[PDB]
């Protein structure tokens, strides 16, 4: 009607001065929140002596403490819990919960003691406890943004955040308590009612929030393209959150908030991939506004109030008590020097002084001391705990923030490595170089040609920020050369993207620790690379017991009886599970209320009803009775769990007319539910306890997916760990130069390699059902990847506009993030799927019919020879289960083969003896398809892409996959480019042989696999299995019965 | 979208048959290659003037590829572009006269008089 | 980006409540006409902050269209239904025909 709030313009206000604070003080090392509470200050001077502003400071001035405590704190403290990195947290979880907890308590005694007998207040034991736990929380962003600015010891980092947080949650518990103890006194209470609550205090908020986070992270995977409902139904998740917590139920609020703010972070991944930053963006800003409201309302208050009622002697205190809290900190810290050095990552004097030095009171304190002050009407108390706080908070601000770079740098801390500097050179080298390229090009241009060449200097140079016996050497330098080219395989696995994180992580972790490590090379496989692979808790056991829980009949035989089939599915049918589930969670709301009344015309209508309640249910499940007996024979005892239904029945029936409505004698004067029923007869509630068999089923999705991340997180680090050996070996190859040293070299990458894949064989036959479902993942992901690659060149080609590539990219996001909620398990495939989905065979189902035809099946028991060394070529064979290990003469080659491999094709195809001598390591199962029926086969088919052709073009495939590696000098082609780029070729049909084979810059390189050949230049002959670089222009073919000539091209 | 699909069906192929000579990823079951699905088109459902016509609209897609290509390359900004295209488009709808005749289409933005 | 964004929110709060609190002029063509200035010199706006900007205006916008349907709807079925003519609603299906 005749509004006018003067609260927004003190908010603006403060925002403006805060960011012109900001802004001003970049470079000062003096953070910008002592400006802030200076100008806080001046502020209330003012407002003092003008009444004016008076009238618009006074709603923030005596602004009512509650908020503080029901606003303020829950931002930042949500704000702290969300930006938090969760997998390193995790990696540091008990360090950091001893740490961070025992420091705490320690603290607080000691600084409470402190103060009931150094300061000359008469003060009791309480008020010392709350004025500790005010004085015992910290947030050292400043301290973290540096180290993470410096670039190492992220570890240090991460544990100051976790310390921090944990400790903001627990004293603001602690404090609540407190304050609740002194200012609120309620009479006096037995043990009986205190451990109820303290149980309530501190275990029923985590839970709470645990299950809060836990629905909405899976209603928040069910949402396609709409960010504005995940973001709204977010922020309307912690909010309903944090209020049901702290209002409607007593529970702790600020435990909850942070359980469900780390909870949702861990599961980012199903958050769109763009949610995350607005969110983040909108949590930071919120925290932000909450800092400079709070300065600036501590510091008008500080100013008014403390220096109405200061004290001269008091400053003197203070400062003993600066030194106290930088003491004892220190202190605990060296009580706990041994205790988590053998726990965790451990801890180091220079990190413990980083740690001791590194906490600043930030502005939890100053909310608490506001908050005590406002409850407070006196002077002894309120007004010391403010000034204190404040004088405290500056000087920590002042000393502390400004002298932590100095300390860093005397520890010697801020010195930068060697190879980075030399990377950073050779980069602006680089970008030096293709800046004097591109600024010759511009120069010979016809518009932009005269114009003033004073870009050379505003475009500038970037240049570097820092500024500023006889093997070993060879020993050592190919030592680093592995850790460099290892590393790099790694990052480029990485920004292709099949590498994910945390196998990249720990792969370059394990790296530069052996790279440290005094001469040993990386990846010993022992125990270092052992871990991920294994991952073995009892999972598998608790999987394993709840299958056998749930175990039934096959089958139950229909007899003719009666309809017999109608009733018998009308009985199997899951509808009955489902209205069998909705009478149960429907009965539950009737078990609530009888037993409300029994906790307790309104009640004459809720007997009436209540009864009817019980009245009908009971019938109903007669009803099922009939259905479930009937048509099941014996069948109704058979299953030991739906034994349990008969007594629930009987139960019901004998407490309802035995115990229930006398009229015969039976109980009658007995105490029993005649005069009882407000008991006994209240178990229908075990009702309830019948839904466990549908609920049996829900926990082995869990571990299910328990079990997938773990097998998902070893399968990438092997399969990053293979990579990287063997573009390394190619590398090593060409790079050195001596003998020795290269031979020994390759030794220990071929023995890691070859236990890396016999244990990766061995785990996917001892987990088949979500080995299945990680391989699927993995493809549906790089096919995705490659076709939103492909798309985006394409739109970048101008064939296709914006709005097109936007629709084709968000269907491709909708695809991956619908891939993303997979089920955990996949049921292993046949042997008929398996011999279908063989490439060279695949399409075509005549074919695949006469292979099917005639291919036996083998069984061959652990330790067995399938096939020997010069035995004349037999067949095929398709492992359709189990591991085999080849050994074969080329250096003497070995391997291992699991399922879906075929090895005989090159003897079957070119008629040569055997040459690799495969035994199995475990029972195997294989197919074996007889050479003559191939060839019976491959003379039959005689289309276009013939099976003559589709199997020569594998083996060509497989053959010069390797040499072009050779080609490659250095350019890194991460073996799969070079894989897709061959793919793209075909296999020529050699219809002539008295013409001359053409090259030209569209078929660009071309190798020939079967035959042979000779230069049109200067009569060079050449044999089949080798490449032909380019010194040749034109390949003359010839007429050779001995050999087939075959030639694979690319265009 | 026809040849963009087509596109995008060849490269899944190209890409499945890559996949299946793998040693890792060899027995994965391969209801993927209908679980990545294919991206289906979303609509479904005198002797002169010919070659003059097509080479017409050839010149029109030439120009509109170019300037498309421009753009993603970044020099031609976003204004140019849409004026461009616009022109193009007007001239190609327009019965028989070649876009951009310089003569006032092309004129006031050079001109920029007042 | 936290600068920007926080005096970006000042900026157009302040505006509003002094045009339309502090003197006597209208408010809404003010924002208007500060709305579709900055919207027209985004370029200066560093190329992250806007995305961040409209997504949260679109947020408020769309509570704020939510809470007016709840409101209207409650206040529309006590009071008008309180106080329904019969021969109204005839006369609202001519106004229908007209606007
Ligand atoms: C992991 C989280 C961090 C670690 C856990 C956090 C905090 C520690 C745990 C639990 C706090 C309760 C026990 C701490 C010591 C207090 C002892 C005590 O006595 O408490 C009782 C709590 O009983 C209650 O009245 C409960 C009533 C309040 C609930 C409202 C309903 C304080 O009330 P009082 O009657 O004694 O008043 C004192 C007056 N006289 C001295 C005459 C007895
Ligand atoms: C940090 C979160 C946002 C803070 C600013 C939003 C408004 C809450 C605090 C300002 C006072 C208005 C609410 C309390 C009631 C009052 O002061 O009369
Ligand atoms: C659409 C902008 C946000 C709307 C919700 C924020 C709070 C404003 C409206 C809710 C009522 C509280 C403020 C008015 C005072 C009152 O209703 O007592």
């Amino acid at each position: 009607h005749a509004h006018a709030p003067k609260v927004i313009v003190f908010i603006s206000g403060s925002c403006l001065f805060g960011a012109i604070s900001r802004s001003l003080f970049k470079k000062l090392p003096i953070p910008y929140t002592v400006v802030l509470l200076i100008l806080g200050a001046i502020l209330g001077v003012v407002a003092s002596n003008v009444p004016l502003v008076e009238e618009h400071t006074r709603d923030v001035a005596h602004m009512d403490p509650h908020v503080l405590l029901q606003i303020f704190l829950p931002v930042l403290i949500f704000e702290s819990a969300f930006a938090m990195d969760v997998h390193t947290f995790m990696r540091s979880f008990s360090q950091v919960c001893i740490l961070a907890l025992f420091g705490l308590v320690v603290a607080s005694v000691l600084t409470a003691v402190l103060a009931m007998n150094l300061f000359n207040y008469n003060w009791n034991f309480s008020e010392a406890m709350m004025f500790g736990a005010i004085m015992s929380a910290t947030d050292p962003v400043a301290v973290v943004a540096l180290l993470k600015d410096l670039g190492a010891s992220k570890q240090l980092g991460t544990i100051i955040e976790g310390e921090s947080l944990l400790n903001d949650g627990c004293a603001i518990v602690i404090f609540n308590v407190f304050m609740k103890m002194v200012f609120f006194p309620q009479l006096t209470s037995t043990v009986g009612q205190n451990v109820l609550y303290f149980l309530q205090v501190a275990v029923a908020g985590p839970l709470w929030g645990y299950a809060v986070a836990k629905v909405t992270v899976f209603f928040l995977s069910h949402i396609f393209n709409d960010a504005l409902v995940e973001i709204t139904i977010t922020l309307a998740a912690t909010y309903l959150t944090y209020y049901i917590g702290d209002i409607w139920l007593e529970v702790s609020g600020v435990l909850a908030v942070v359980v469900l703010g780390l909870i949702v972070n861990a599961e980012k991944t199903s958050i769109s991939p763009e949610v995350e930053v607005f969110l983040h963006r909108f949590w930071e800003m919120l925290a932000y506004l909450a800092n400079t409201l709070i300065f600036m309302m501590v510091g008008v208050v500080v100013t008014q109030k403390a220096l109405v009622a200061v004290d001269k002697m008091d400053w003197f205190y203070l400062i003993i008590l600066y030194l106290a809290i930088t003491i004892i900190r220190g202190m605990v810290i060296s009580l706990f020097s041994p205790i988590l050095s053998r726990i965790g990552y451990g801890l180091t004097w220079r990190n413990a002084v980083i740690m001791t030095w590194g906490g600043l009171r930030g502005a939890v304190g100053l909310a608490l001391a506001l908050v005590v002050e406002n409850l407070a009407g006196n002077d002894v108390i309120g007004s010391k705990f403010l000034f204190h706080t404040a004088g405290i908070v500056v000087l920590t601000l002042v000393i502390n923030a400004t002298t932590i770079q100095t300390l860093l740098r005397i520890l010697g801390m801020s010195d930068i490595s060697i190879p980075k500097r030399l990377a950073m050179a050779g980069a602006v080298r680089r970008i030096h170089e293709g800046q004097n390229r591109t600024l010759n090009m511009l120069k010979s241009d016809r518009f932009l040609a005269d114009a003033d060449w004073d870009i050379a200097t505003a475009a500038c140079e970037i240049s570097d920020p820092y500024s500023a016996r006889e093997f070993a050497d060879m020993m050592e330098e190919a030592r680093l050369r592995m850790l460099k080219a290892e590393k790099i395989s790694y990052w480029k696995q990485f920004e292709h993207g099949m590498l994910a994180r945390e196998a990249l992580r720990l792969l370059v972790q394990h790296a530069e620790v052996a790279a440290d490590e005094k001469d040993q090379f990386i990846l010993v496989d022992d125990l270092k690379k052992s871990w991920q692979i294994k991952g073995i808790y009892p999972w598998l056991k608790r999987k394993l017991e709840d299958l056998i829980s749930e175990k039934k009949i096959a089958a139950i035989p229909m007899p003719k009886y009666k309809l017999g089939k109608l009733m018998y599915k009308i009985c199997h049918h899951m509808a009955f599970e489902v209205t069998i589930n909705i009478a149960i969670v429907l009965n539950i709301v009737p078990i609530i209320m009888e037993f409300v009344v029994q906790d307790k015309s309104s009640l004459q209508k809720i007997e009436d009803a209540l009864r009817i309640s019980n009245y009908v249910f009971f019938v109903i499940y007669a009803i099922e009775a009939i259905v479930k007996i009937l048509g099941l024979g014996r069948h109704y005892i058979v299953s030991h769990w739906n034994k349990f239904d008969a007594f629930i029945l009987v139960v019901a029936l004998v407490d309802i007319i035995i115990a229930e409505t006398l009229l015969k004698g039976s109980i009658t004067i007995n105490l029993s539910s005649i005069k009882v029923v407000k008991l006994f007869r209240l178990l229908r509630g075990l009702r309830m306890l019948r839904l466990t068999k549908a609920l049996i089923p829900k926990l082995i999705l869990v571990v299910n997916g328990k079990i997938n991340n773990q097998l998902s997180l070893g399968y990438d680090v092997g399969k990053g760990y293979i990579i990287g050996e063997e573009e390394v070996g190619k590398i090593i190859d060409r790079m050195v130069d001596n003998k020795k040293i290269l031979r020994e070299l390759k030794h220990i990458s071929e023995t890691g390699r070859l236990q890396v894949v016999k244990e990766l064989g061995l785990l996917q036959r001892e987990h088949p059902g979500i080995a299945v479902s990680v391989k699927t993942r993995q493809a549906i992901r790089t096919i995705l990847n490659h076709s939103r690659e492909t798309i985006h060149e394409l739109q970048g080609a101008g064939l296709l506009d914006e709005m097109e590539a936007h629709k084709l990219e968000l269907t491709v996001e909708i695809k991956m993030k619908r891939l993303m909620n997979a089920p955990s398990s996949i049921p292993p495939p046949p042997p008929e799927n398996l011999l279908k989905n063989v490439s060279w065979l695949a399409g075509d189902m005549k074919l695949i019919d006469f292979i099917k035809a005639r291919a036996s099946l083998l069984h061959f028991d652990y330790g067995e020879v399938i096939v020997r060394e010069g035995d004349e070529s037999d067949g095929l064979f398709l492992i359709v289960s189990g591991l085999v290990k080849l050994y074969g003469k080329s250096e003497v080659f070995e391997d291992y083969l699991t399922v879906g491999n075929v090895i005989g094709e090159m003897g079957v195809l070119t008629k040569k003896p055997r040459n690799a001598t495969v035994t199995c390591e475990t029972t195997v199962q294989v197919y074996f398809i007889t050479a003559e029926d191939m060839n019976i086969a491959i003379d039959t088919f005689t289309l276009y892409p013939s099976l003559e052709y589709r199997l020569w073009r594998v083996v060509a495939i497989r053959i010069a996959t390797p040499l072009i590696m050779e080609q490659m000098a250095f350019q890194g082609w991460t073996q799969e480019k070079v894989k897709l780029h061959l793919e793209r070729g075909y296999l020529v049909d050699l219809a002539e042989s008295h013409f001359q084979f053409n090259i030209d810059a569209t078929l660009e390189d071309v190798i020939l696999i079967n035959g042979t050949a000779y230069n049109a230049h200067t009569r060079e002959e050449i044999r089949s299995p080798c490449l032909i670089s380019r010194t040749v222009h034109k390949l003359t073919f010839q007429y050779t019965a001995t050999e087939e000539p075959r030639l694979f091209v690319v265009r």
